[PDB]
DNA sequence: CCGACGCCGCATCAGC
DNA sequence: GCTGATGCGG
DNA sequence: GTCGG
């Protein structure tokens, strides 16, 4: 939080740029310079000592410059006024509408909360869920809730089959107090690369999450991905806990290293590096590191191999979170 | 100046 | 039905 | 919006 101001300002004009442009790269970039600075250990004292950083440029130098002289940003206060993209903004927070649906949806007439709760008819069921859990999605998790979660779900799964292994990844892996939500890599003997064989593998954890009460709704559910709600039990007479969202990913177990590698996140971490992978050589994704279009598999027996190749020094989970 | 900006699973859509 | 594009969120 | 070449 040394310069939370200006990561602060970085991260909202990021977020105007995904959702009412509809600018993706704007969005990275402004988005890159956050994590830049945030990461910076001095307080920032101009924008010209700002545009030292790689990822600052010309125009996030003026406004750095003037929002440490003024505390605000001409830029924003507008945004924040004009009625239109405020409420789309407000509707991308709903998940499953994103920058398209947001603004259809405003463009209908559609833009408060008692809106969205009026015409719940013009909502897919993910757009159904989100709205249903939308202040609890609001909330962060304690990390002593995140704990109770995992020995729920590596208890649980365990129970299926002894032979699965599950990991919690994400923020809790980076050693974060609190998280958005809980992410959840499998692993089992029956599925590598070579062959899948069993079915339903997938299917048989969330299903017995299901089973006892674990697991609530289903966002998306397909053989490899899902994307769901969980909630934590509560004692009696107590409030209930928020619901969850809940992703699991089940990733072939020779690729674990990989897969837990872009798991464990963060997003611009993960872009970073697999940026630096392509000035290397490289192609990251969450199976293999292929040589370049891309070539064979090179072979992988730890995270610390990954990053051996594009000639980094291993980064521990904890000093990933850009 | 200018390409090129990380990589992918699932849901949905239009075209067939 | 598929295939590829598009949307969304990881 | 930034940047390396
Ligand atoms: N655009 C993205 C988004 C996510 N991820 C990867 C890295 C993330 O760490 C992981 C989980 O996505 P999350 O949104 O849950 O990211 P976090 O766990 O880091 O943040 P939070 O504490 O909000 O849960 O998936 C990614 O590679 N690219
Ligand atoms: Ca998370
Ligand atoms: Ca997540």
């Amino acid at each position: 939080t040394l310069n939370g101001g200006i990561t602060d300002m970085l991260t909202e004009l990021a977020n105007f740029e995904k959702n009412v442009s509809q600018a993706i790269h704007k969005y990275n970039a402004y988005r890159k310079a956050a994590s830049v600075i945030a990461k910076y250990p001095h307080k920032i004292k101009s924008g010209a000592e700002a545009k030292k950083l790689p990822g600052v440029g010309t125009k996030i130098a003026e406004k750095i410059d003037e929002f440490l002289a003024t505390g605000k940003l001409r830029k924003l206060e507008k945004i924040r006024q004009d009625d239109t993209s405020s409420s789309i903004n407000f509707l991308t927070r709903v998940s499953g509408i994103g920058p398209s649906a947001a603004r259809k949806f405003v463009d209908e007439g559609i833009k408060t909360l008692e809106d969205l709760r009026k015409n719940e008819d013009k909502l897919n069921h993910h757009q159904r869920i989100g709205l249903k859990y939308f202040g609890d999605f609001e909330k962060r998790i304690p990390r002593e809730e995140m704990l109770q979660m995992q020995d729920i779900v590596l208890n649980e799964v365990k129970k299926v089959d002894s032979e699965y292994i599950a990991t919690v990844c994400g923020s809790f892996r980076r050693g974060a107090e609190s998280s958005g939500d809980m992410d959840v890599l499998l692993t089992h003997p029956s599925f590598t690369s070579e062959s899948t064989k069993q079915p339903k593998l997938l299917h048989q954890v969330v299903e017995q999450l299901q089973k006892v009460h674990f697991i609530t709704d289903t966002l998306s559910k397909g053989e490899t991905k899902f994307m769901g709600v969980c909630q934590l039990p509560s004692k009696n007479d107590e409030k209930e806990y928020p619901h969850r969202r809940i992703d699991i990913r089940l990733i072939p177990k020779d690729q674990y290293y990989c897969g837990v590698l872009y798991f464990t996140g963060s997003d611009i971490f993960n872009k970073n590096m697999r940026a630096h992978a392509l000035e290397k050589g490289f192609t990251i994704n969450e199976y293999t590191i292929r040589p370049l279009v891309a070539g064979e598999p090179l072979p992988v027996d730890s995270e610390k191999d990954i990053f051996d190749y594009i000639q980094w020094k291993y980064r521990e989970p904890k000093d990933r979170s850009e």
